[PDB]
């Protein structure tokens, strides 16, 4: 079982010896510090609140494991059990913690407070930063859902420009990153932190988590459609691969079907085994139930490039009212190899160059959607910024003389909307002085309890594209 | 509850119907791809083996949940309830899969086979590749523990040459990752693969880990010192961190502490702090117990080179048989921001540059030692390379025409020692000619039952250098 007194950094168990004499309050914050990602999607703090904050967390045998653990792990005793005993027997293992936080789902700029941590009682001044790495860990939702919508807007623009709409925006960029993650537990946090942006995934995990920690009207709040991979088509044999397209298409004739053409020759198998052998199974399909040619190597762009202008001169072309050519209804194109944001732009720029609207293309993003994210990216930070010692409170920050971009803020802060609209946080407390609106941080967690909740249907409502809207 | 129903890609829900019909046997493999990181440190699949694959692990409600969310996740009913309810009556939810491995910890060139996996009823043969998902989550142990293991040759290769031997060499890389990851499930795979090549760790989730699926003789595979983050020392006021730095060396003057010193002005706290106003506190520590200065700012290599050419006048140097610069037993350095392996070979280079020995330096990495690694790196695929249909059995492959590189194996295979001692991979079935050795590759997977494991000392030892050999 999980056991929250293992679940920090190890030398924040000797953190209660280093902090000043006292101390009564330790008042921490998060933020996106400053110095692309100009705005951020809060998103996966609820969950960390419901699966490992809430509730009774700490017992008789945890505290003993741990000082078990910690005394192999420091050859020392250093371990404050006499203070998750204070933590165990007046709040029955409940957390006297206060987190405040901004709505899940919203879009705030860099450099503003997403959520504050305090302690409700004098005696767990440490019990605010010992949490930090826990919290900390929100980044990766955090990163994964803001990526992934900055993905989307350049979608959305591309869409808009060759096709008139944004029909099926929400269906451009599939999840492939299951088996791309580092973990299980990973795959489901970062599943559901692309599905505030779209539709489409693989990550069968991410549905579970959703649908426990946040919920949706709708049965799931992702999709997907038969596909094909590089062992149902090679067991076939190589001399085989005609019979493999033609007996996949036509198990899945009456839904919308991917099948992976890499496999021996990309070019090949577009021109003459699509094109040629098995064209009359294509045209004869559904608009609901389209053929959706996968390719899978070779360079990205170029390789889109070229499948389309095969496809274009085998299947009847029609130019749509913005003057982009369209396929047939019937037949659709998938990249799902080597797409991260950047090579996104790349392809989407070079089908606009030559004239091909974005509505034939679909992508399917793995590693570089779930996986390749760090902490860097969106400088998720944890510090802290007002504590209170021998009843006076004072304003506490880092700031690193080599690196401004280090700089912490100061005092107890708050979230505020600026006269124009847009975002400002304040510090020293200077939110008390009511000069702005009120405090859009909410108290979603206190004394053990989630004392705030939101359905992912509000936090894909909440984190909507401008041109949406 | 965790369900291996719904462990797998979307799409893989449908390959049951996409194989040739009459296939009785789907027999694929696992390896690090061909074409730095020529040889990868194997191991995590034991771990994965435990806990996701062996026992019953399929019931009567897993398949009714499973059913109900893909029918919703299809908007209809594919979904092999008929092959996952065979397996439930007639193996009691234990998967007839068995899985060749090579032991755990053996460092293997690129392009070998690690892995194989095959079914023992030739009505599972749609479960091989289902359990692909799960078993390719592999690449991130291995991945992390080849790139540690590559920092440390480094390190070896440098301190050998400084200081004349290799004490202390699996205590200069310590993982700081346990905030910069992104899930519980991986900051304990992730640290237990580091904690391979060396003992310094903060992630305490990795131990746990470890105890549970591998163990050691010893209480706990790794270790960790008394430490200060920036709140501990912060908290005292801007105008009083030489009072900060007193209270915390006096608080731990007889166990190694490491104090951050970055806070404002790294180059004030050497000189005038450390090495004026509290060098009475330093000079008095045990060689056991010293104080360890730890920069967080600024250029990597810069802040260091200057960090110890202020102590260097502040505190008396020694001369080691190497001719390289020593600080005195009571006072070290250690570098936890922005380390990667590729920062780290900058940041040694430039000590011995300056005639300084790599005994003062230690390194701490988050974000680069856990987070920072992709499926990509080392190329970590599973394809499948040997299928039987209507009684005949066929090698078959992939081989893109755009890419070379992503060209698999045929047949059935095996791993062999060449008779120079090196490692070979023989394809379509030429190991049973036997002209090489016996098959390296254990039976480690069977039926549900684990029929092979390894002790986290044997993987250590088999993961050993050789310049430690
Ligand atoms: C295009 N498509 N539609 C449904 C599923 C897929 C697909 O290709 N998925 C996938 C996932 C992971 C790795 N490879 C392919
Ligand atoms: C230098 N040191 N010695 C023991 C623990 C640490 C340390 O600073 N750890 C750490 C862990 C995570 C983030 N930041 C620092």
């Amino acid at each position: 079982e999980f056991n929250i007194l293992l679940a920090t950094d190890s030398y924040k168990v000797t953190h209660y010896k280093q902090y000043p004499p006292n101390t009564s309050k330790v008042y921490s914050y998060f933020e996106c510090r400053e110095k692309k990602y100009e705005e951020t999607v809060f998103y996966g703090l609820q969950y960390i609140l419901n699966k490992y904050l809430k509730g009774k967390v700490v017992t008789k045998e945890k505290i003993q494991e741990a000082k078990d653990v910690y005394k192999e792990h420091f050859q020392d005793d250093v371990f404050n059990e006499k203070g998750w005993n204070y933590i165990l027997e007046k709040y029955d293992g409940h957390l006297p913690i206060e987190i405040k936080a901004v709505p899940e789902g919203f879009v705030i700029p860099r450099g503003n407070v997403l959520f504050t941590v305090e302690n409700t009682d004098p005696e767990c001044y440490w019990l605010t930063n010992w949490i930090e790495t826990i919290l900390v860990q929100s980044w990766y939702p955090i990163t994964v859902a803001t990526n992934s919508r900055e993905q989307k807007k350049i979608l959305a623009k591309y869409l808009l420009e060759t096709s008139g709409n944004l029909d099926g925006l929400e269906y451009k960029l599939h999840d492939f990153g299951y088996r791309g993650v580092s973990s299980q537990e990973t795959a489901g946090i970062g599943a559901s932190a692309h599905l505030v942006n779209f539709k489409g995934t693989d990550t069968v995990a991410g549905l579970a988590l959703i649908k426990k920690y946040y919920g949706t009207k709708d049965p799931v709040p992702g999709y997907s459609v038969p596909a094909a991979e590089h062992s149902t088509i090679t067991a076939w044999g190589k001399d085989h691969e005609k019979d493999a397209f033609e007996h996949i298409v036509t198990q899945f004739s009456s839904v919308p079907v991917s099948v992976v053409s890499d496999s021996y020759d990309i070019y090949n198998a577009c021109e003459k085994i699509w094109g040629e052998d098995l064209r009359h199974l294509i045209v004869s399909r559904s608009t609901q139930a389209p053929l959706i040619i996968r390719p899978d190597s070779g360079n990205p762009l170029d390789t889109v490039l070229k499948v389309l202008e095969i496809l274009g001169k085998k299947f009847p072309v029609t130019e749509n009212s913005k003057g982009y050519k369209l396929l047939p209804p019937y037949l659709r194109v998938i990249q799902g190899d080597g797409v991260d944001i950047n090579t996104l732009q790349e392809i989407v720029e070079g089908m606009k160059q030559k004239m091909w609207s974005i509505e034939n293309i679909a992508f399917g993003s793995g590693g570089g959607l779930l996986q390749k994210l760090t902490r860097d990216l969106l400088n998720c930070s944890f510090k802290c910024s007002y504590v209170v010692t021998n009843g006076l409170g004072i304003n506490v920050f880092k700031d690193p003389v080599a690196d401004p971009n280090k700089r912490s803020k100061k005092g107890r802060l708050s979230l505020h909307r600026t006269p124009a609209g847009n975002f400002v946080t304040l510090e020293e407390g200077k939110g008390d002085l009511e000069e702005y609106g009120q405090d859009l941080l909410h108290t979603v967690f206190k004394n053990g309890k989630v004392t705030k909740s939101y359905s992912f249907d509000e936090i894909r409502k909440n984190a909507q594209l401008n041109i949406e809207l």
